C-alpha cells in the first residue's frame, strides 16, 4: 500500500531530476520545502463510479443559460481583444470565448487541490508515476521562469489549472505571451489565457473559416452503425443519405470528409462534425467537453440552441438549478454537503432515494428536471 513514509526520498529522488532538466536547488528547494503526500488524491483514482452521466446534464450545465449570459458579456468586455487573438491564430472569437466558457467558467473556476501537492503525490505513489513526474516538473520549469510565480496555485486532481485548464505539459508547448510582457501568465493574463486557447487549436489542426460543424436531421431509416467521431465519409454521402441541416437547408455536398455523430441514437440530436469539431475534441477527449464547447459557440453567435429533444422524460438542469435541488435535499434532512451545484455521489445516493419513495422510475439519481419539479421547497 502507500505509505507517507516514502515521500522524503521520492521528493529527493526527484531534485535530482529536476536539477538535471536546468531547475535550480534553490528553486526546488523553495518550491517543494514542506510539501507533503496528500494521499486522499489517489481516491479519485481508478475509483468504479456507481452513477453513470449522460451527455446532456453534461451539457445542461455547461451549456446552461448563465454560461451563455457570461460567456456574451465576455465577448462585449473583451471585444478588441478578441479580434487581436482572431487575426494573430486564425480562430474565430465566438470558439475562443466558447472554450473559455466550459474550461473554467470565464477564470472564475475553484482549483480544490494545490498542484504542487496533487503531482508531487502521483509522481511517489500509484500506477502513473512517470506521466505526473513529468507534469511535476514542467510545473517546477514554469515556476523557475516567473511563468507561474504562485506555488500555492490550485488546480484539478490531474493538474488542469488556470483560464484555460491546461496541464503543465501543455502550458510550457502552448502557452503564448500575448500582450508582450515577457511573462506567459494564463492565471492573471485574460490576454495571454485567450491567446494561448487560440494557439491550442491552431497547433490541434484547426482551419480558419471553417465551421466545427452543426445538428443536421437524418431520415427516419437512417442506420445508426454509420455515425461516430471515426467514421468520416465525403459530404456528397451524407447528402445522397437525405442528411439535412436541421431547417431543411441541404448540405454543401463534394468530397469533404465528416463524420455524423448520434450520440443518443438513431432519432436522437445529430450532428455532422468537421475536422475543426476534432481539434475541440482533443482539447478534454471526452465528447461532453467537445460538443459542450461546439454548442455554447453556436449560442454566443445568437444561436437558439439545439433543435431536436434528447431521449429523456427528465432533461437536465442548469448549475443555478442544481443548487436548488441541493438545497431542497439539505431542507429534507439529506446531508449532502455544501448546496454548491456540484452533483457528486452524496448527491445522487439521496435523489435516488427520493426517486425511489416518490416512485418515479428510473430511479437513477439524476440531477434533472423531474426530482426539481418534485422536492423544491419555498424560495428556491
Ligand atoms: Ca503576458
Amino acid at each position: 500500500q502507500p505509505d507517507a513514509s516514502s515521500f522524503p526520498s521520492c521528493l529527493a529522488g526527484l531534485q535530482k531530476k529536476a536539477q538535471a532538466q536546468g531547475i535550480s536547488a534553490d528553486s526546488y528547494e523553495r518550491f517543494t520545502s514542506g510539501l507533503q503526500a496528500d494521499l486522499s488524491v489517489l481516491d479519485l483514482l481508478d475509483a468504479q463510479p456507481e452513477f453513470t452521466t449522460p451527455l446532456w446534464d453534461y451539457l445542461a450545465g455547461l451549456v446552461d443559460e448563465q454560461r451563455v449570459s457570461d460567456g456574451k458579456a465576455m465577448l462585449a468586455q473583451h471585444d478588441k481583444l478578441l479580434d487581436q487573438v482572431a487575426a494573430r491564430y486564425g480562430v474565430d472569437k465566438y470558439t475562443v470565448v466558447a472554450v473559455w466558457g466550459v474550461e473554467s467558467d470565464y477564470g472564475r473556476i475553484f482549483g480544490k487541490r494545490p498542484l504542487l501537492t496533487s503531482l508531487s503525490t502521483l509522481s511517489c505513489y500509484g500506477r502513473r508515476q512517470s506521466f505526473f513526474q513529468g507534469e511535476f516538473l514542467a510545473t517546477l520549469k514554469l515556476l523557475q521562469a516567473g511563468d507561474i510565480r504562485d506555488a500555492g496555485i490550485t488546480g484539478s486532481w490531474a493538474g488542469a489549472f488556470g483560464h484555460t485548464q491546461f496541464m503543465p505539459s501543455t502550458y510550457a508547448r502552448i502557452a503564448v505571451d500575448f500582450d508582450g510582457d515577457g511573462r506567459r501568465d494564463l492565471v492573471g493574463s485574460v490576454p495571454d489565457a485567450l491567446g494561448s486557447t487560440a494557439n491550442y487549436l491552431k497547433k490541434a489542426g484547426w482551419r480558419t473559416g471553417q465551421p466545427w460543424g452543426y445538428e443536421v436531421k437524418v431520415p427516419a431509416d437512417f442506420p445508426a452503425s454509420l455515425a461516430g467521431r471515426g467514421k468520416r465519409q465525403p459530404l456528397s454521402a451524407w447528402v445522397a443519405r437525405g442528411v439535412r441541416r436541421v431547417d431543411g437547408q441541404p448540405l454543401p455536398g463534394g468530397d469533404e470528409k465528416a463524420a455524423i455523430l448520434l450520440p443518443a441514437g438513431a432519432q436522437g440530436p445529430a450532428f455532422l462534425v468537421y475536422r475543426n469539431y476534432d481539434a475541440i475534441y482533443s482539447y478534454n477527449a471526452a465528447e461532453s467537453y467537445a460538443l459542450a464547447i461546439a454548442l455554447l459557440s453556436d449560442r454566443l453567435r445568437g444561436g437558439s440552441g439545439l433543435v431536436a429533444s434528447w431521449p429523456t422524460d427528465d432533461p437536465g438542469i442548469s448549475r443555478l438549478e442544481r443548487k436548488q435541488l441541493q438545497k431542497a435535499l439539505l431542507a429534507r434532512g439529506y446531508d449532502i454537503g455544501e448546496a454548491d451545484g456540484l452533483i457528486g455521489t452524496s448527491t445522487r445516493k439521496a435523489i435516488q432515494a427520493e426517486q425511489k419513495r416518490l416512485g418515479l422510475t428510473p430511479a437513477d439519481g439524476r440531477a434533472g428536471r423531474k426530482i426539481l419539479e418534485a422536492l423544491k421547497g419555498a424560495q428556491p
